[PDB]
């Protein structure tokens, strides 16, 4: 209800009328608590409402002393007997003026102004008007003063709206030692940001709370300066300095150690410095003035590189973001917060593998905030989903960042049936033989979904074999399975090479340098991808400085740019491919891969491909030589898709095609020496020229045959009308 | 002083006056003033304390009107002699307010309760903008709008667009 | 020799009195092909110098509509006859002003001056026209946008250039 002024000069009155030996307290008694004191600073007694505004303190002074001697002396049992309807009412109008002042609690200029409008001097001695204005104006001007200029975190964290931080008691304890400087009187927090410096300062308000400060800040409070007051809050050029200069000269005495702070001191530097603020501050860093600002390790970079002296005055103080370990004990310390924020309960797993998780999909974030994004995002997502409960640790939180940063890799099926379990079936249903390069497709996802893959480094193989036996195809397939979308595959050209390459490669170009387009096709892509399926057309014939830079994402993911930072891979399949091989597989030494054979081929690549890359690479896989009996499979497999490729079916085939039509084809497009490509020629250059010729014709209104001839021809359903 | 919102009111107010080629300002320029322009944000006019203390602010335009073409005189130039003795009432006013509220400036919020004060229609049921006790009602909203600067997607939508 | 808005007005306004089967074009109904129809785009009437300036724009239009009804409505070889005497002292008097403003066609804002120069409705509720200096500023103040910053490449077109 009351301030703990007003509390004071009405206590006062009480007091003193027992100490002069009054009975029922009268308006006397609260002018003499106003008078109390020989102190200037009371301002009740000399920097007063009477005293600046229309009248000599003297007078007042006088009509209470006169008023007080007046007042005949009392046993002490009765020396204040009662405030009675007298005291009573001037409390009561001093709760007036706080409903028509706005004010949270009573003033003693509230006490002031209803004891001054209810009195009068109540003898012909002295005389004196109530002059209201006058009092209430230098009542005004005077205590009421940071809500202009910054918010009171300390009153607002008396009042709860502090957020407790834990793990960091020696940054917080690095503030206090800087604080506690005679001189050097402003510390900054610098780091990352996310890292916690907000939080950091508030944590410096915890300590102000508890009152575990020493004694040089013992009395501390913390207040948000900046940006508003400083910037929003102008429109003539002084007001870098108006309402600035005064709030700076207004905390440097007298009311408790009053810290300000400023959470986003970037802006203090200046555009051109020019004395926006920033400089008139530092100008008066010989004393007092403490302020505690906040800026990010490039933020600070640029102050610094904008200004040269504000450094002067400010201590760099480095902010590391805690391991993962420590981060989960911030996670405890705030599970609860969020149990309450969402009404939802977590469990302490959810905590720790939130925090796990983070290390290793959010890259781009710091620890404390990744992993309380995963938290409060789990819990959030359940707030939702609460119309039906609790978040459940890895179950809620894989599914959640799945949702958000990708990687469904963690969700688990409903099934694994074709989700890994069968999808060897599926993969030799798309393309056929070449079993082991669809044993690594599978398991690779098999590793990644497990979480078994050596995380650091993403599924790499290199494909052997002769072009058109399916490689590019394979990748292909790999990415329609991995993202039930064929079209997700990243695809390098990755001959294109000179040794004029790096932005076109992931490299980028370097800032400082014209173009600021870094490696679109792969640092780009790769940002905003998480993972895909890596295709590199014929490394047999890439230049060996982009091998060697890809290398560094074949494992140790890690991935640099030109814009100074880094991608860093982790879940992207990369397949890499020659035909190096071919020289063995015109061998024709059964379909199958023959040992030694093999070998030679393995070792052929080395020599030619370094093997620094293949002494990184998950595996070399070797494709099988498409057999006949293939043939026999990858027929049907082709035609079928070139059908269901054509458009729309206004027509196309019953296709009553037969062993003999997938003879021919096997004795006719059957190059031993380009695998199922010259097929595709054949086909093409006879089933669907002559079926182009017929459609051109209009002899098909729909449908169509497949007809031997003894090759192959067409029908004609409506006579070339 | 005043802030640019109730300047810009005390601006138009005297513009009023010399639009009507009037020697001076008068309470009624000050009421053409609230209501200028269809610019909702205008608590003098749309968003109002009209509206909310359930009054025809388009109807209480006309009652300006109605007093506005009962001004005596357009002649050029005798206008613009003066503020008006009654209207340094009313900006007086709006400083005791000021005082009132431990304010620093006087908002439009403030510029227009003094003129409440000393408005008025020669009329019994008055179409005036709600009486002060409303004015406070609504007016202690303010303080202690968006869509001057954004458009509402959820209103059109709910508009369908 | 006229402007599109011009044409438009004056093709109104002879069209009115053959409506109304008049026995001449007047002033009065070249005021009510201003008032075509209370349109939001209606620049010479809901938009118009005399809403913004004194009178209400709804009465003005009730007065001209007696005035259209006190014009005697005859048979139709009797009907429309003539743009008038009247309007051929009013467009020509249009005419002078263009050249006072330096504008190759006539704008149908020059008519309005000339035209309301010549009216006056006089009744002791008024809605003759505010008079110039009302009508002027508002007139001035007319659009002035777009052509600040842009070409019009089709009335160029029409122009010929
Ligand atoms: N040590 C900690 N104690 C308490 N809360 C923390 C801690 N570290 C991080 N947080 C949380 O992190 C969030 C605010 O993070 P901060 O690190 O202050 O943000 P910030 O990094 O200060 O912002 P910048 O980078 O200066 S814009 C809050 O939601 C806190 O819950
Ligand atoms: N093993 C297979 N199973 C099913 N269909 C196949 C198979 N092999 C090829 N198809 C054909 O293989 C051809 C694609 O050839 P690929 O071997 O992927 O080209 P490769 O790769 O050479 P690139 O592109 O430089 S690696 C397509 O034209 C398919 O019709």
């Amino acid at each position: 209800q009351f301030t703990e002024r007003a509390l004071t000069i009405l206590t006062l009155a009480q007091k003193l009328a027992s100490d002069h030996q009054h009975p029922q307290l009268q308006p006397i008694h609260i002018l003499a608590a106003f008078i109390e004191t020989p102190e200037d600073g009371s301002v009740p007694y000399l920097q007063n409402l009477i005293e600046k505004g229309r009248y000599d303190y003297d007078l007042f002074k006088k009509v209470v002393n006169r008023n007080l001697v007046r007042i005949p002396q009392q046993q002490p049992a009765p020396a204040e007997i009662t405030p009675s309807y007298a005291l009573g009412k001037v409390l009561q109008d001093a709760a007036k003026i706080q409903k028509q002042q706005k004010d949270s609690f009573i003033a003693q200029d509230h006490i002031l102004f209803a004891l001054f409008n209810d009195s009068s001097i109540q003898q012909i001695f002295k005389e004196a008007q109530v002059d209201i204005e006058a009092i209430k104006q230098q009542a005004l001007e005077l205590r009421g003063y940071l809500s202009k200029y910054a918010i009171d975190m300390t009153e607002q964290a008396r009042q709860g709206k502090l957020d407790p931080v834990i793990g960091r008691e020696e940054e917080i304890r690095s503030t206090i030692r800087v604080l506690a400087r005679r001189i050097k009187s402003n510390p900054c927090l610098i780091g990352e940001p996310g890292i916690g410096k907000t939080a950091i300062i508030e944590g410096v308000a915890q300590r102000i709370i508890d009152d575990d400060v020493p004694t040089i800040l013992q009395g501390a409070k913390l207040f948000s300066l900046d940006l508003a007051a400083l910037t929003a809050g102008a429109k003539y050029k002084g007001d870098f300095e108006e309402r600035f200069k005064g709030v700076l000269k207004e905390i440097e005495e007298s009311k408790t150690l009053i810290v300000l702070f400023i959470d986003e001191i970037h802006m203090l530097m200046g555009n051109g410095k020019d004395d926006a603020a920033n400089i008139l501050k530092p100008a008066l860093s010989r004393g007092q003035l403490k302020v505690i600002g906040a800026t990010t390790n490039n933020e600070y970079r640029s102050i610094v590189e904008k200004d040269g002296a504000f450094e002067r005055r400010f201590q760099k103080i480095e902010v590391a973001e805690p391991s993962v370990r420590q981060t989960v004990a911030i996670l405890r310390g705030l599970q609860p917060k969020y149990e309450i924020h969402h009404g939802v309960r977590i469990l302490d797993s959810a905590l720790v593998t939130a925090a796990q998780l983070a290390k290793r999909y959010l890259p781009y974030r710091r620890l404390p905030d990744s992993a309380l994004d995963l938290v409060d995002i789990s819990c959030a997502g359940v707030a939702v989903a609460r119309d039906s409960q609790n978040v459940v640790d890895s179950d809620t939180i894989s599914e959640t960042a799945a949702r958000l940063t990708g990687i469904p890799v963690k969700k688990l099926s409903e099934s694994e049936n074709e989700k890994l379990i069968h999808m060897e079936r599926d993969l030799s249903s798309e393309v056929v033989g070449q079993m082991d390069a669809i044993k690594a497709v599978s398991n690779a996802v098999r590793l990644s979904r497990s979480g078994l893959a050596n995380p650091r480094q993403p599924a790499s193989f290199l494909f052997l074999g002769l072009s058109g036996s399916g490689k590019t195809e394979l990748a292909k397939k790999v990415a329609g399975f991995l993202f039930n979308d064929e079209d997700m595959m990243i695809r390098v050209d990755c001959s294109e090479l000179s040794e004029k390459y790096a932005v076109s490669k992931l490299l980028g170009t370097t800032a400082g340098y014209v173009g600021y387009d870094e490696g679109g096709f792969l640092t780009n892509q790769l940002q905003y991808k998480p993972y895909s399926v890596l295709l590199f057309d014929e490394v047999e014939k890439a230049h060996p400085d982009v091998l060697t830079v890809m290398l560094q994402m074949l494992d140790d993911g890690r991935i640099t740019s030109g814009q100074g930072k880094t991608i860093d891979c982790s879940n992207c399949i990369v397949i890499m491919t020659s035909n190096l091989g071919a020289e063995f597989i015109n061998s024709q030494q059964g379909s199958k891969i023959q040992e030694s054979t093999k070998n030679l081929v393995m070792g052929a690549v080395r020599q030619h491909f370094r093997p620094e890359f293949l002494n990184r690479i998950s595996s070399i896989v070797i494709f099988n030589k498409l057999s006949r009996k293939a043939i026999h499979k990858i027929v049907d497999i082709r035609l079928k898709e070139i059908e269901e490729r054509f458009e729309q079916n206004d027509k196309h085939y019953k296709l009553n095609l037969t062993q003999e039509a997938k003879d021919f084809l096997a004795k006719y497009g059957y190059s031993d020496d380009m695998g199922a490509r010259p097929l595709n020629r054949l086909i093409q250059n006879e089933i669907l020229n002559k079926l182009a010729l017929r459609i051109l014709k209009n002899e098909i209104k729909d449908k169509e045959t497949v007809n031997v001839v003894l090759e192959e021809c067409l029908e004609v359903l409506p006579n070339h009308e």
